[PDB]
């Protein structure tokens, strides 16, 4: 493909972290000067096909808020990822470090605006994330948001796929169809989104504080669900519990969430 680059093209100039299946170094494009970030492989605990498979999804992916696929390194090992480099890190970190004063209301409404559109562009293009938190978007200068989309699957939206026996999910993000069934849908990543704006009002804080894993289930099938954090405007709130309906139709789309902040980012900053 087009997409393929010469290992030599980057250099790498400093790790950044990485856990589950790779590290990220920040590197140079040293061709446009350009600096970038590489997700490299970690062996054992993601096959090379299934990486491979990631990068072929990252292709197709074309939005401003949706993290940008630069060039892959598949030849030979070890294999890269290239992808734009965004200069603040994770927005989990970046909401527990901030400025309140820099990082206000209209920011917050700001952040899910633009969280949901690149959610209602995967939503019209037949893909599903299926790891929507904080930590996985990552932020930019001027609190410029996107959502990194390393393991993005093809699903007609509607549909409903199931992951493989004995997967482990980060429960207090997983929507109750998925805990107990292993189906996931775009409305599964409605049901994340909902977490992941009670993680922006609190900037940061753990879901279910103090709430046991294992009893997160059963709350949420007697109807328990986290309250309205402090400063929380009711509307913000209220598109967290519909998000948060137990019928994955009766959650909105990500269509009307997107109009939804939208309209209250115009109204706040006028
Ligand atoms: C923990 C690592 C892996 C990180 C945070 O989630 N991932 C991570 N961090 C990024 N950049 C930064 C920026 C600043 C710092 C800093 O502290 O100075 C760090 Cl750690 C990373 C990044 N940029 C594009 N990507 C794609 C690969 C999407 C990134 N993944």
């Amino acid at each position: 493909d087009k997409w393929e680059m010469e290992r030599t093209d980057i250099t790498m100039k400093h790790k950044l972290g990485g856990g589950q299946y790779g590290e990220v170094y920040e590197g140079v494009w040293k061709k446009y000067s350009l600096t970038v970030a590489v997700k490299t492989l970690k062996e054992d605990t993601m096959e090379v096909e299934e990486f491979l498979k990631e990068a072929a999804v990252m292709k197709e992916i074309k939005h401003p808020n949706l993290v940008q696929l630069l060039g892959v390194c598949t030849r030979e090992p070890p294999f890269y990822i290239i992808t734009e480099f965004m200069t603040y890190g994770n927005l989990l970190d970046y909401l527990r470090e901030c400025n309140r004063q820099e990082v206000s209301a209209v920011v917050l409404l700001y952040m899910a605006t633009q969280i949901s559109s690149a959610m209602e562009y995967l939503e019209k293009k037949n893909f599903i994330h299926r790891d929507l938190a904080a930590r996985n978007c990552l932020v930019g200068e001027n609190h410029l948001v996107k959502v990194a989309d390393f393991g993005l699957s093809r699903l007609m939206t509607g549909d409903t796929f199931t992951a493989h026996a004995g997967a482990k999910f980060p429960i207090k993000w997983t929507a109750p169809e998925s805990l107990a069934y292993n189906k996931f849908s775009i409305k599964s990543d409605v049901w994340a989104f909902g977490v992941l704006l009670w993680e922006i009002a609190t900037y940061g804080m753990s879901p279910y504080p103090g709430i046991d894993p294992s009893q997160v289930y059963e709350l949420l099938e007697k109807d328990y669900r986290m309250e309205r954090p402090e400063g929380c405007p009711e509307k913000v709130y209220e598109l967290m519990r519909a998000c948060w309906q137990w019928n994955p139709s009766d959650r909105p789309s990500f269509a009307e969430i997107h109009q939804a902040f939208e309209t209250m980012f115009q109204e706040s900053s006028i």
